[PDB]
């Protein structure tokens, strides 16, 4: 039996699926710890920029979890992604330890722009700015990639890099009450929020696990971006990004929530 995680129904993904929008034909790169083969995922390809882990398989669990929020297959098992038909690419930029070098992350973004990815999911972030990282964000953006990044989990009134950068779409996390999760970074540069507490998804070892974080919120928006892209195949990264913000449900302060909660129903109308 397939279950629909609360976050998926919170962002109203099923409303979009009911109109025929599933992310079909949209290429989404998950820049993380890799993506493990799983019965509820369809991994189209990818690359590893982690020296010492040539494989795109996930030795951590985060990347597989993020992948499932975006595109867990719509079938009779497991869970269901926001964009269950999106074409998923495993871009390994973090090691099994869940940490990685900036250069690996910048190589992953270059790879994304070089391979015609429409969306790049970066559920990672640093409190420090990086010239190298910034340039990779800007380069992928001018190659038509929508870069979606986590705001961070410090609970501070300032957001992480690269989410802070103008060309990154910064995603904060909400709980089941539609309040900002205590750990969710907010402040200047925050674009939007999505579910990030008790998020159930795919996990290595052919199972399912629940995690918390701004990393969990981000894929809901990457997924929402693929739905909009499918509906409006001529739209650019910027057009998609503004539309998502324009159709988000206000939750109160833009300092805390940016545009508000992503809404895939409103975005695909
Ligand atoms: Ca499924
Ligand atoms: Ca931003």
């Amino acid at each position: 039996a397939q279950s629909v995680p609360w976050g998926i129904s919170r962002v109203q993904a099923p409303a979009a699926h009911n109109r025929g929008l599933t992310g079909s034909g949209v290429k989404v790169a998950v820049l993380d710890t890799g993506i493990s083969t799983h019965p509820d995922l369809n991994i189209r390809g990818g690359a590893s920029f982690v020296p010492g882990e040539p494989s795109t398989q996930d030795g951590n669990g985060h990347g597989t979890h993020v992948a499932g929020t975006i595109a867990a297959l719509d079938n009779s098992i497991g869970v269901l992604g926001v964009a269950p038909s999106a074409e998923l690419y495993a871009v390994k930029v973090l090691g099994a330890s869940g940490s990685g070098a900036i250069s690996s992350i910048a190589q992953g973004l270059e790879w994304a722009g070089n391979n015609g990815m429409h969306v790049a999911n970066l559920s990672l972030g640093s409190p420090s700015p990086s010239a190298t990282l910034e340039q990779a964000v800007n380069s992928a953006t001018s190659r038509g990639v929508l870069v979606v990044a986590a705001s961070g989990n410090s609970g501070a009134g300032s957001i992480s890099y690269p989410a802070r950068y103008a060309n990154a779409m910064a995603v904060g996390a909400t709980d089941q009450n539609n309040n900002r999760a205590s750990f969710s970074q907010y402040g200047a540069g925050l674009d939007i929020v999505a579910p990030g507490v008790n998020v159930q998804s795919t996990y290595p070892g052919s199972t399912y696990a629940s995690l918390n974080g701004t990393s969990m919120a981000t894929p809901h928006v990457a997924g929402a971006a693929a739905l909009v892209k499918q509906k409006n195949p001529s739209w650019s990264n910027v057009q998609i990004r503004n539309h998502l913000k324009n159709t988000a449900t206000s939750l109160g302060s833009t300092n805390l929530y940016g545009s508000g909660l992503v809404n895939a129903e409103a975005a695909t109308r």
